[PDB]
């Protein structure tokens, strides 16, 4: 499944394909842009079948509910509804257009990589753990965008050697996503990503 979006400062693409012959995704994500700014998340449930969807969904509803909370609230009342579940894997991520910035929050092997023009890239390593519902020491990351800004957040389903190359070639999330078919094609997990590209 291949889902598109655009407005004047933002082009996305939302890929999803489940873990060959399994039925049903243990990953989620939401995404809502509108002119003034964007609200993304992506999970990956701990477990299996109706457990894993279980705990990934509760993530994309609330992110969806609490949208204009800011990313590290947003991820604490995810990791309370965590509590009783299996758990999951999880990153978040809101940017406000006209300041150009971004706030990003994340515990996790969900993984988020951000280009610049310049060639500067944020590139997180991923927090250990997962989102439990025990307490946790979140790291919420601020900083300014330049236009022309390429970014992707996946689940561990996609395993790309060198991530940073293909935003960097690409020039459209169109093009991006065709550059990493050869990676979703095995289909060992399900694989879920978000690619943006920022004006
Ligand atoms: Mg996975």
């Amino acid at each position: 499944m291949i889902q598109v979006e655009e407005n004047e400062h933002i082009q996305t693409l939302v890929y999803q394909l489940n873990k060959e012959g399994k039925s049903i995704c243990g990953d989620s994500f939401f995404m809502k842009a509108d002119d003034k700014e964007l609200i993304c998340a992506v999970a990956d449930g701990l477990g299996s079948g109706s457990l894993a969807n279980e705990s990934s969904a509760a993530i994309k509803d609330l992110v969806e509910n609490y949208a204009s909370e800011d990313v590290e609230s947003i991820i604490e009342r995810c990791n309370q509804a965590m509590k009783n579940k299996r758990g999951a894997t999880a990153s978040i991520l809101k940017i406000n257009f006209e300041q150009r910035q971004f706030t990003y929050c994340s515990v996790g092997n969900v993984r988020f990589i951000l280009h610049s023009p310049s060639g500067e890239s944020f590139y997180p390593l991923p927090i250990s753990g997962y989102l439990s519902g025990k307490p946790q020491k979140y790291k919420t990351h601020t900083a300014t965008y330049e236009k022309g800004s390429k970014f992707i957040i996946h689940t561990d389903g996609l395993n790309v050697p060198d991530i940073r190359s293909h935003l960097k070639k690409g020039q459209s999330v169109e093009e991006i996503s065709n550059s990493l078919k050869m990676y979703t094609t095995s289909r060992k997990d399900d694989l879920t990503y978000i690619l943006g590209q920022l004006s």
